[PDB]
DNA sequence: TGCATCCGTGAGTCGAGGGTAATAACCAGGGGGAGATAAACGAACGCTGAACGCTCC
């Protein structure tokens, strides 16, 4: 996700923060791998944070994923 | 102590002119302001004439 708005070491920073929410809200009863659950939680803080913080006038997050979703198709 | 290196600064004058890019995507819940219907008073009207006078027989 670099080079759309957001610095690239500032978007390791917000990551940094989905990583610490994941570890809190993990366990050994799945039998899963840490690195599986963890990405779910990166992606989240760093495309929540992208909607936040990258425009100049701030779009709610809910019209930021409307944008995206129609400049795909 | 001398020699080598790099870093910062400055480098004319007025004329002419405007727009820039890219990636899991959702229920689920739920709060919070922005727009829709009955109650408190007093002011237009309303007939209520009643109660006063203004001319007339």
């Amino acid at each position: 996700y670099t080079g759309r708005g957001m610095l690239f070491l500032d978007l390791i920073q917000e990551g940094n923060l989905g990583l610490i929410r994941a570890v809190e809200k993990f366990d050994y009863t799945k039998g899963y791998k840490f690195s599986t659950y963890a990405t779910w939680w990166i992606r989240q803080a760093i495309t929540r944070a992208m909607a936040d913080q990258a425009r100049t006038i701030r779009i709610p997050v809910h019209m930021v994923e409307v944008i995206n979703k129609l400049a795909r198709v």
